[PDB]
């Protein structure tokens, strides 16, 4: 159970701090400087602001995949690979094919099926045993180019307790691997081979030893500015604060031999919740490249989140060179592949991150939005192309395909739930959002009364009295409609044709100055039985004669056909409100 | 939808980087130094400091966390969170915004009237600067033995312009008038040890010189002393840049604020760029005294800084957080109950997966580390559980937080059908169909072939050739249908009436021995546009001349005809 800390305060603890010593076994843990080494008074990274995208490398198919409760099926691997290509990643670690037969099979498939674009380089992980390196080259046979990423653990702790080995011995593991790579590359001249070396558990390794091993590997590989080597420096375990990782990167960047022939790569994990920070400060410290995963998947606490890194650049005016314009599509694909949810509060992608619940936040957002519109109007400009200036929202949610949501509480609650339970309507999410904004400007009765005044009651400018639907009998035929409607109270007769009743009615309305451009449509039964009422919902960008507004309409009727027509009328009248 | 970046690479972009420019509208966003101001601090010292003591913690779960929930805390859940925070060792706890929320008001009353506050705990209440709101705040706190009144107003460049439409002098006056009102009210309420906190809200969007001015001026009104200090709390209301810049701003504030001996400098970072924990740790190294956050990072949007990560980050580097985390599962269970939001599988220290190793190589290394520890423990007559933790891949002994190390040794139907085929299957259909799939990994193309074979292709026993729908012109009138169908290859006419075309068609089928009792029905567009195809789904209990529960699926350019196809598909599924 939880025991309130009751030990004495620290000597010198201020009297305004009444905290007490816990009984947690702090004696079993040491500061980083004592655990590993003291690490740079003339650092420059604190004075550098990132002004370009790094070279990204996506490791979802390897570090991500091996961290899953359910590793990816062949379909899932391919869907993830295709997503990363489409987003614009050019280096993608496709697996560990020498250690994993399913990974071997996957690398063969993408090579043999021509799934790899000419500007994409696949990367494959291997440990250093020579038979594993041979299997690695074999997996990539026929690729036009590939990165062979080999590694071994170099940390003080692993050298002692895992290897029981001296510095020379652990270095030879790496340099023997490098020699084997050079030998294998010569055997496969139809592939442009490139190399990446990681001193694994780098953050548990003396910098001078990490440098010595990388330098020695480079001597074997013999890279040049035209054919560089990647030295990848992982926080295999995140051990300390990100400024210390950044100092370590700046030291490596300054001190590694033949720096002009090196692409310096970062591989941070998230044990202390600071991976994103480690990557950003590390990149400012001189790194060239960052490995991570979409939405921070990967071993234990995960690899650094590539989404957060990329949009942290976008939102400060730096092009990440990756497309995040539909973050929900990225999220849904990632959740399908990984079978792990993106958290409600995850930066940029989480369900709740574009929501405002506080009245004062909602008011300030509205004011920001209004002021942007006023400035756009004066500059004869599209508000969506102008400087984003809205309190509480770091980005326009529309720039990643999301929507600002002003959430209104119902005093189990919530608009969606009450509407379904009390009134039998399942509102599409975008309707819930639009309606809540209306409510914003509540008891169940107030919410219902507001819903009916908005969507169900209006009879101006458009009322639909009755209609004759002439549907062709054969599949693929035309449906035509003549409708009796009142336009601002004036009875008239409209006619249109289309591929169904909704299309026909939309076309009939166009002739009388309601342009209804349909964006979406949903319908459901409000109970069981073939004689149930149907509730229909239509989303439309609507322009009325004598600018366009995207709005929803709702229609309810015993005929599935008529319910959809009522939803169109509802939408038109909502656009006039 | 996702379009591969195709724009020209940047001038000077290295040849070994073949990334192309995205079409994201980056011109709508400016660097932080242009949006707000450049870094004012000279000779920073935070990069050279390693934290060696716990800060003063303040938990804001009951205010910032609570107001951010879709299902806000009931009175029972509030008390449970309050009790947890007390039992963990928190000494400052923000219990609500009582002048804005009657439920918060009642909760503050409850804990004061019940004598629920330990002698070493100070409750904290948030208020805006308006004098009636300040009055109602002191009303809520009436009878508290001690209380922090935390008043604030927005000071950012942006909010001054578009929210308040006010200048610097006017916005400073709002703060300084709120402070005067606080002093007046405190003098009217005896006995209570009143203490104050002021936040320049949206501090990260505010010029530092100006934030310093407003704070100084508020401090002049309150007149704090080293024995009765004021808290200046500097929020990253929105996390706007990298955590080193936030830390630079805190160092500058700590070095430049007046009456520094009478100031507790407090941080309140939110997580919009994923760096709240870093902002707090570097900020603390920069001279702050105090950190506001929530357990497991609840709070507006991306949340407040995680108190659990911050506390255990100290513990795992040998610094006592002065908070008990010895049973993180209990903490997590209680937080999940109170917030009704899960702790993510990968959340530092508390997530489901954070002490699991799936790699055979990692598991080997972990065992070797545990063995060397056990060896040393024997060679020293010590319990291993009290020795220095020395285990690859595991930053802490999971047992130290009441957890265990775990050496551990699916159709995608909804996603595939929606993504590749534009069908949003009803949940019960997803279930029914994934059962067909399980029986048959089946690839996406095989899944589609099976779906078509089941719901779309069958033409026996029932085939619908064509039909005439005679729809009611008037709302509430009868709709009739007559259709030409084939019943096991035999062409026949069916006809029926009902309150709509679906009811008419099922009445028509009943005459020929196909009894379709409809249980549910859904339809949606398969793309944008008024000419889009509709997909319809009908659930029914079908009896062919017994109550077989089935789904049918229909696709057509007519909303009406798609529904008729779905009825036919259900009948054929039933046979
Ligand atoms: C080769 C390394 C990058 C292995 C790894 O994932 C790590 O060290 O974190
Ligand atoms: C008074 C402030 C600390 C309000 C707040 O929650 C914030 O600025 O983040
Ligand atoms: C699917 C719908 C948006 C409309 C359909 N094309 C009809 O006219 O009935
Ligand atoms: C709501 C639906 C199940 C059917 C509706 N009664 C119709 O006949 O069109
Ligand atoms: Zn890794
Ligand atoms: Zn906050």
């Amino acid at each position: 159970t939880i025991v309130k800390p009751a030990g004495p305060p620290r000597v010198g603890q201020p009297s305004w701090n009444p905290q007490r010593a816990s009984s947690m076994p702090v004696n079993r843990y040491r500061p980083f400087a004592e655990e590993v080494e003291p690490i740079l008074r003339n650092r420059t990274w604190p004075d550098r602001v990132i002004d370009r995208a790094p070279l990204w490398c996506a490791v979802d198919l390897r570090d991500g995949n091996q961290a899953l409760i359910d590793p990816m099926s062949p379909a899932r691997k391919r869907r993830m690979f295709d997503l990363l290509v489409r987003m614009g990643y050019k280096e993608i670690e496709v697996g560990f094919p020498s250690a994993s037969q399913t990974d071997f099979d996957f690398v063969r498939e993408i090579i043999e099926q021509g799934a790899i674009p000419d500007d994409v380089t696949i990367q494959v992980l291997t440990q250093c045993r020579p038979e594993l390196i041979e299997r690695t080259f074999q997996a990539c046979s026929g690729a036009p180019r590939a990165i062979v990423h080999f590694y071994n653990s170099t940390s003080i702790l692993q050298r002692r307790v895992v290897f029981r080995a001296n510095r020379a011995e652990v270095q030879a593991i790496a340099t023997d691997g490098a020699r084997k790579c050079v030998e294998q590359a010569a055997k496969y001249p139809g592939t442009q081979w490139r190399f990446e070396y990681s001193p694994e558990s780098y953050t548990g390794t003396e910098l001078e030893y990490a440098k010595q091993v990388c330098d020695a590997v480079g001597e074997v590989i013999a890279p040049t500015p035209e054919r560089p080597i990647i030295f990848n420096l992982p926080a295999t375990v995140e051990m300390t604060t990100p400024n210390v990782y950044a100092d370590s990167i700046e030291w490596m960047s300054r001190n590694l031999a033949n720096r002009e022939s090196v692409i310096l790569s970062l591989h941070p994990h998230n044990d202390r919740g600071t991976a994103v920070a480690a990557a950003e400060l590390g990149f400012a410290a001189g790194a060239d490249r960052i490995e991570g995963c979409l939405f921070g998947n990967g071993e234990r606490t995960g690899n650094v989140c590539l989404v957060t890194l990329g949009l942290n650049l976008f939102s400060r005016g730096v092009d990440p060179q990756i497309d995040f314009s539909n973050i929900d599509e990225i999220r849904r694909t990632v959740e399908y592949c990984n079978q792990l949810p993106v958290h409600e509060r995850h930066p940029y992608g989480g369900d709740l991150v574009y929501t405002a619940f506080s009245g004062s936040h909602q008011d300030a957002i509205n004011k920001g939005l209004d002021a942007m519109k006023l400035d756009a109007d004066a500059a004869d400009c599209d508000v969506d192309d102008m400087l984003w200036q809205v309190p509480y929202l770091p980005i326009d949610p529309r720039d990643v395909g999301r929507t600002y949501e002003a959430v209104i509480r119902v005093n189990k609650g919530g608009v969606a739930y009450i509407m379904k339970t009390d009134h039998g309507l399942s509102l599409p999410r975008r309707l819930q959002i639009e309606f809540s904004q209306v409510i914003q400007k509540v008891s169940p009765k107030e919410m219902w009364d507001a819903f009916a005044e908005e969507y169900l009651a209006p009879v101006r400018p458009l009322e639909r009295i009755r209609q004759h639907v002439d549907a062709a009998d054969d599949d693929g035929g035309t449906t035509s409609i003549t409708a009796t409607v009142k336009i601002n109270g004036v009875e008239t007769e409209i006619s249109g044709s289309g591929n169904g009743p909704l299309a026909a009615f939309v076309h009939a309305l166009a002739d009388v100055g309601f342009d209804v451009a349909v964006l979406d449509y949903y319908e459901h039964a409000m109970s069981a039985g073939d004689d149930a009422q149907a509730a229909a919902y239509v989303e439309a960008s609507v322009t009325i004669a004598s600018t366009s507004k995207t709005v929803w309409g709702v229609g309810i009727a015993p005929s599935i056909t008529t319910a959809s027509l009522r939803a169109v009328v509802s939408a038109v009248n909502r656009a006039a409100r």
